């Protein structure tokens, strides 16, 4: 079953209010010029990986990391598919020691969704419209475009309450208070 951890600074936020703030600041990747666009980084495999990590293309700190079995179809349909088990949001993505093939991490982790079971399929013979209806694609691509609503709809359809503040949300627990951030 999906569970959540959150940094105490976000105790008064909900999933919906957090993802709105995150996505607004991440901003729409399509509006970034090519020269400064972060298209995201796959690692863990020899356009696929067990981790996909992406930061804002607009010189803001927001970033996201997905872990699971992730794939991207590139040209011409640009569909994200596979399985996301863990989805994490925060700020200031950095490459792990050993470089990009070792993965990335967020310097500040705000919210982590565990056992999210977010999936989608890709069929190379089907239309782009059909392939883009998958839960994983619409939610990840929406977030990349500054739009959390597809992700929120997927979460609501899983029975997750995206309205409750984290402090009151049964499936969420606060990361222990620390002092290094
Ligand atoms: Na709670």
């Amino acid at each position: 079953s999906t569970t959540i951890q959150y940094n105490s600074n976000y105790a008064d936020y909900s999933i919906s209010s957090y993802l709105r703030e995150w996505a607004n600041n991440f901003g729409d990747i399509d509006q970034a010029p090519a020269e400064t666009k972060d298209r995201g980084s796959f690692s863990g495999s020899s356009f696929s990986g067990t981790q996909y990590a992406i930061g804002s293309s607009h010189s803001n700190p927001e970033g996201m990391i997905a872990e699971g079995d992730l794939k991207y179809s590139f040209m011409p349909q640009h569909t994200f598919h596979g399985q996301i088990d863990t989805l994490q949001f925060g700020k200031d993505l950095a490459t792990n020691a050993g470089g990009p093939s070792a993965g990335k991490h967020l310097e500040k982790i705000d919210i982590t969704f565990n056992e999210l079971d977010l999936s989608g399929e890709f069929d190379s013979g089907k239309s782009m419209t059909e392939n883009h209806q998958g839960d994983m694609h619409k939610s990840v691509r929406g977030l990349m475009k500054g739009n959390p609503d597809p992700m929120l709809e997927v979460m609501k359809a899983k029975g997750i309450n995206v309205d409750t503040a984290f402090k009151d949300l049964s499936i969420a627990s606060q990361y222990p208070d620390s002092g290094y951030m």
